[PDB]
């Protein structure tokens, strides 16, 4: 009965996000979504530690989904015959029937679609949780993404201004649960079923092995750093399913934050270092004034150095002497 | 020499509340509460774990006490021989003698009256503090509750619009930190004397095993699951007197937010997961919009499902299709 | 090049904040700042539990440097030839170069001066960052201090009102991971280096042994009480460069509170407890209405209590009855 477009999105890997509209003249469409479950078996760190992932779409975290206010969502997810659990979605973002959970499971070999009406702006978390104690260990495993809903006049300040974004990214924090043997070394498991016993039990004690963005130590560095150049207004949404976080660029600043992720509420300004809830996406906006490279982190800086939680920027442009400078290179103290 | 009329108020077990108006053409009066404190052997969980409990009133967390701005709150509280230990009262929402503290302390066998001003408009905690390392001890052992004092014109959007809420429920979180045996077994204890070493060692080590919500793991489930009606805004007030939380409803949002829990601040709109720092309430209003039923968690998932912190909400009412549907049911991959 | 008069500041230790003007008629300067670093072992406990901290100027925090916004910070960053590691600083307040950490670093026997303007207002964290693993632990032994950059016209509430401090205060709160032997004790190192190995394994289980404000328990108590009068307005700065906190001030409130700590932004009123990011300063103001003992704390009290997280304020002046009164003071119950 719902007599609307049809539009598709072509999903795409994070950080990177899907082309969409920041301000847009469409009205209310249908915008068709699909997500594809993968269970697999990753490699977590340089080390070469394995961990028994959940996944939609194969990536941890879960794509990015971007609509407008008042659009409606239609996702068809599909948990392949290839799996061993059951797995659902949960949209932060929807309303009713636990955000689509309790309309949502479904067995290796089966589908099902959904269709949400994006009532709230703001980022919002979606995640799996089949029901008990799986909901926890299918989160951990990474089983969690975000959706935008943008209002259709674009993002603004809060006191009349536009602000527009030249790039948006997408940083997916996961906390991960690594039992050890009795020598100390991670452990290895042949299915996430085998997993599950040994997770459990660490889960409870609540101090997580790996604190990661987008899945593994390092991801967002080297060849897969995050770039920009000076001049260039970037929004990073950062998720974090289960666990809280504190983002904070090195080097730079929020200018414009959404801490609790929300589009209806100002943003604060100028911050140093920002809360991001477990259960909850929040957004920050920078314009990079000096270039180089600069880190992006969980600023508990155990986490960030020592349990994976740092990605870096790659920054082009030309050096603001004004704004900082080395009067006096290292020298000899007189 | 305070002559105000005097109201007597008879308190209310959570998660519900006594009966009080919102808006309010009353002008001042002396607000009298009784508070009677019980130490005592419960069960927190359905393996039968038991807990030495310490509560206001035989209830974790203690009933909330709601007055307006301006009123005087004069609380007796009420030490009976039966009990063990010394006791006391601090009040966040009072100035002075460490909230109360350190003008109420009472050994077993005594009591007494304190009146503060309620110049503060929020919600609250109320804790016990005798001192020292007693404090924590007391308040992790349930001694703790809320206090909501609202303006005289209720409350307000920010915007110049009155939020009226049609019923109103008090959710008290409480971590609690049970020893272990060798094997691997919760200890039990015969006083909470006898359970204070081992409790201490293990609180020092910051974390709980069970989270709780109304004192036991699924006392807001089955039977006295919360409920509502599409329709109607329900105000929860939430409490943590020791440790965050992140509260959430599952299927549904914040509405309108204080997560600092003060109302000459505005509230914030249309969250999924807000923050209740420890130390600290707050309170979110939502008008549910779909039938079924919701949970209402802390947002760190293994708390909720695994350690215990998890509520249910029933909700009677007409599905609405618009917000969301189920396009197509679960059937085989094509 | 730059043309701006130079004001050198004589930096004071904490809690105390070096002389500085609120308003102010001056346009911008240069002002000159020396940290000297010092690598020491310290008794941090009253049971005489030793540690090897990292400081700037001998102390934890490090001190609080006052600026305007607008004004060049121009810091001679000294390591002398007696410590044992490379350090360098980078100012959460600063823009480019990871805060400056990319142009300061420094080994033994050498200084280097490094000057950023103040374009962000706000109390922001300033640590070492020498690289790597190494973040962390220069952090969590001490290395972090704060800097606050204020408007050139003072505070405001927001809504057009000055706010005006009587005084200011600056708490820094530390965690630390000491490790214990097997028997239980703290153990004692002859050197930061010799400490390390057993603290980064202590440290990536991300629970400290003792949390403090100024460097050790008990430090901003007895003689080194706070202070204050009734009807001083009080601002309290509060910093964490690793680990979040709650503060709370026990029998007062935050009047005007900036939590995430920028004064771009509005400061929420009447608060009970806030809660500082790790990775941030905070401030939170506070009139003084009764006299008497209070305790700021953080209000995970197992930490306030138990490790080691409370200050005291003693304040002078006359007892308000009509704010809180013991209408009967403790007596057998009838
Ligand atoms: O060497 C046997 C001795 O080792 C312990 C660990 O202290 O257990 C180890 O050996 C057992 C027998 O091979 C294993 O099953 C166990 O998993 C391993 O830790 C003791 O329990 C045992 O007495
Ligand atoms: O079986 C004795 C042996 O067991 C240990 C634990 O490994 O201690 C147990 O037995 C002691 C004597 O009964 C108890 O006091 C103790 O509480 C219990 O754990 C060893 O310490 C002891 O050598
Ligand atoms: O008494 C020897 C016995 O004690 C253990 C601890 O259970 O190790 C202790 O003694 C070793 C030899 O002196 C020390 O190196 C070690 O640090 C200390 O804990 C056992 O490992 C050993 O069998
Ligand atoms: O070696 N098993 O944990
Ligand atoms: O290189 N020393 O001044
Ligand atoms: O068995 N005692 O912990
Ligand atoms: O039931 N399978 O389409
Ligand atoms: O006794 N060494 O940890
Ligand atoms: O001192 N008893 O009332
Ligand atoms: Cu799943
Ligand atoms: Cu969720
Ligand atoms: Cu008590
Ligand atoms: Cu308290
Ligand atoms: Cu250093
Ligand atoms: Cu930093």
């Amino acid at each position: 009965d719902l007599k609307l477009p049809r539009q598709k999105v072509e999903l795409v890997a994070p950080p990177f996000v899907h082309a969409h509209e920041q301000a847009t003249k469409q009205g209310p469409k249908i915008v068709e979504f699909k997500l594809t479950i993968e269970e697999k078996k990753v490699v977590i760190d340089e080390k070469g530690t394995t961990f028994q992932a959940m996944t939609f779409n194969g990536s941890m975290p879960g794509p990015l989904m971007v609509v407008h206010e008042g659009d409606y969502v239609e996702t068809t997810l599909v948990n392949p015959a290839t799996n061993t659990m059951p797995h659902n979605i949960d949209f932060h973002s929807a309303t009713g029937a636990l955000g689509g959970g309790a309309l949502t499971l479904i067995n290796p070999g089966e589908q099902v679609v959904l269709r949400w009406k994006a009532t709230k702006t703001g980022v919002f978390v979606y995640h799996c949780a089949p029901g008990g104690p799986m909901i926890p260990w299918h989160v951990v495993s990474g089983m969690n993404g975000a959706v935008m809903v943008l209002p259709r006049d674009g993002l603004n300040d809060g006191k009349g201004h536009a602000l527009k974004y030249d790039k948006v990214y997408y940083v997916g924090e996961q906390d991960m649960y690594v039992p050890r043997d009795e020598k100390g070394n991670f452990k290895s498991y042949d299915s996430p079923g085998e997993a599950f016993t040994d997770t459990e039990e660490m889960m409870k004690k609540l101090i997580p092995s790996h604190v990661v963005f987008n899945g593994k130590v390092g991801a967002l560095t080297g060849k897969n750093a995050l770039t920009a150049n000076v001049g260039e207004n970037v929004l990073i949404v950062h998720s974090q399913a289960n666990r809280d976080s504190r983002p904070h660029l090195i080097g730079g600043h929020g200018d414009y934050v959404w801490e609790t992720g929300k589009f209806g509420n100002a943003p604060e300004v100028g911050l140093e270092t920002w809360f991001i809830r477990g259960g909850s996406a929040g957004a920050a906006m920078y314009k990079f004034m000096q270039p180089g490279i600069y880190a992006y982190v969980t600023h508990n800086l155990i986490e960030a150095a020592d349990l994976c939680a740092t990605a870096h920027f790659k920054v082009e442009g030309k050096w603001n002497d004004d704004l900082m400078t080395q009067v006096k290179a290292p020298a000899e103290i007189p």
